[PDB]
Parts: structure tokens; C-alpha cells; sequence
């Protein structure tokens, strides 16, 4: 199956998922000079106070923290969105070196990693239905640069040794995702896709201008995860990012000047 290696990586995905060459694929390069300030964009509303994290999982492509999405506990609204979107999970994409790892780029600059907080539109009832709709998901993307540690990330980093290989999971309750957010909620937004198969064109992307800083020790712990399962040849889970895709007939809008 699909992955990030030489014979199954992003350049191969279109053979099983032909929408990979579609009209609204993600990620993209955010050319900050060409993005247009849209004063009609509302501030983003992030309501995570009642979030209920449940589990952390190595899925063979990333690690994800999953939340109770059976009620409006952690929701994203406002910004470019109409209606309410429930947080389902977050995960990361990262590199083998600090100069690569993000999926979106900013003026061609790559960050060391990118956090995706994945939300689905409650009017569609469940995430599997939402992925079939052009406005089904809203993913909040946050860049990670390497410098000072992010204290709110540490609880995540410290459990990664218990989910080293594909398929491992652990209980992961009481995690507050507000500890992962930068100060500013200024954002760029554009219509796009899932960045992993099935690459469905169902995402309103909301990418924050302000990166968070994580420490070298924190990102090193990401790089000790494995793509493989136990008993299989060890392949470090690094460079699990899709490169920027053609913007085609899309404009990126900025909530800020
Ligand atoms: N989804 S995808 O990137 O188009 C893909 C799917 C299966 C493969 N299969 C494969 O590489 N099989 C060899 C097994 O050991 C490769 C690429
Ligand atoms: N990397 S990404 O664009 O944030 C992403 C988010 C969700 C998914 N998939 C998902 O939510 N599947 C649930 C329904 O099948 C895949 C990729
Ligand atoms: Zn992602």
C-alpha cells in the first residue's frame, strides 16, 4: 500500500487514488504576496475547553490523538466556515531534518513539521459522510519551527515510546489541545483536499500564519517512531509529508493584512 517511500510515496498515489491529480489538491505553497486580504473573513472561533481526548495511535503514516466527536465538545466555527465543525483528531507531518517536514509551505519555505487539527461539519453527521462533501472538513494547520520547547506538546512526546510501531495505541485522556496553539489566530484559507489517501476534495484549509516553536528534543522523539510494525524491518517514521501541489484555479485568502 501507499506510503512515503521510493516505490509507494506521493508520486505513486495517483495510481490508486486518481483524484491526486485533481483540481483542489493539498497541500499548496502559500505565496504570501499573492494571497489576498479578505476583510469579509471573520475571526476563527476555536472552542476547545470541553475537549475529551481518548487515545493516541500509530497508524503507520503518522501518530494521531483522537477525541470524542459524539457531541459538540471541541468545535471550530467562524473564519471562512458556515456552521460548526467537531474536532475528531490531530496528527503531525514531519521531516528527517529541521528544514523539511511541513506539507504547506510559505513563500516556498518548509517548516520542520505541521500539526493538523481535523474537524468535520456537523450537518453531515459523521466524518465518513463529511469526507464525501466539498465542505465536509475543516483542517486547522499549524507550522512547527525548532527552537524553544512547546510545554503543551510534552505530554504527547512523552508517550510516543509506547506507540513506536504501526498499530500500537494507548489511552490518552485529559489532553488539552489549546496548549498547541500559537498566540495569533491570523490565517490563510483555501479549498483543498486530504493530504493522505483517499485525497478527497473535502477540506476547507485554515493555515495559521504564526508557527509554534518546539525543541530539538521534542521533534527528535517524533523521528524515533516507526512506519513498520513490530517484527518488520525498522524504517523510521520521518518525511511523512506530501509536497506542495498545483494551485490551479484557486485563490488563497488572508484574514490579515
Ligand atoms: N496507493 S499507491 O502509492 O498507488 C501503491 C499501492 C501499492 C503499492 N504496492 C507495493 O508497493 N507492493 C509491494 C509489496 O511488498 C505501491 C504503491
Ligand atoms: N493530513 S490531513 O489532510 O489533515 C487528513 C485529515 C483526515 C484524513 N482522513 C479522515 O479523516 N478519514 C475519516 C473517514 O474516512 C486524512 C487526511
Ligand atoms: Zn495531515
Amino acid at each position: 500500500h501507499w506510503g512515503y517511500g521510493k516505490h509507494n510515496g506521493p508520486e505513486h498515489w495517483h495510481k490508486d487514488f486518481p483524484i491526486a491529480k485533481g483540481e483542489r489538491q493539498s497541500p499548496v505553497d502559500i505565496d504570501t504576496h499573492t494571497a489576498k486580504y479578505d476583510p469579509s473573513l471573520k475571526p476563527l472561533s476555536v472552542s476547545y475547553d470541553q475537549a475529551t481526548s481518548l487515545r493516541i495511535l500509530n497508524n503507520g503514516h503518522s501518530f494521531q490523538v483522537t477525541f470524542d466527536d459524539s457531541q459538540d465538545k471541541a468545535v471550530l466555527k467562524g473564519g471562512p466556515l458556515d456552521g460548526t465543525y467537531r474536532l475528531l483528531q490531530f496528527h503531525f507531518h514531519w521531516g528527517s531534518l529541521d528544514g523539511q517536514g511541513s506539507e504547506h509551505t510559505v513563500d516556498k519555505k518548509k517548516y520542520a513539521a505541521e500539526l493538523h487539527l481535523v474537524h468535520w461539519n456537523t450537518k453531515y453527521g459523521d466524518v465518513g459522510k463529511a469526507v464525501q462533501q466539498p465542505d465536509g472538513l475543516a483542517v486547522l494547520g499549524i507550522f512547527l519551527k525548532v527552537g524553544s520547547a512547546k510545554p503543551g506538546l510534552q505530554k504527547v512526546v512523552d508517550v510516543l515510546d509506547s506507540i513506536k510501531t504501526e498499530g500500537k495505541s494507548a489511552d490518552f485522556t485529559n489532553f488539552d489541545p489549546r496548549g498547541l496553539l500559537p498566540e495569533s489566530l491570523d490565517y490563510w484559507t483555501y479549498p483543498g483536499s486530504l493530504t493522505t489517501p483517499p485525497l478527497a476534495e473535502c477540506v476547507t484549509w485554515i493555515v495559521l500564519k504564526e508557527p509554534i516553536s518546539v525543541s530539538s528534543e521534542q521533534v527528535l522523539k517524533f523521528r524515533k517512531l516507526n512506519f513498520n510494525g513490530e517484527g518488520e524491518p525498522e524504517e523510521l517514521m520521518v518525511d511523512n509529508w506530501r509536497p506542495a501541489q498545483p494551485l490551479k484555479n484557486r485563490q488563497i485568502k488572508a484574514s490579515f493584512k
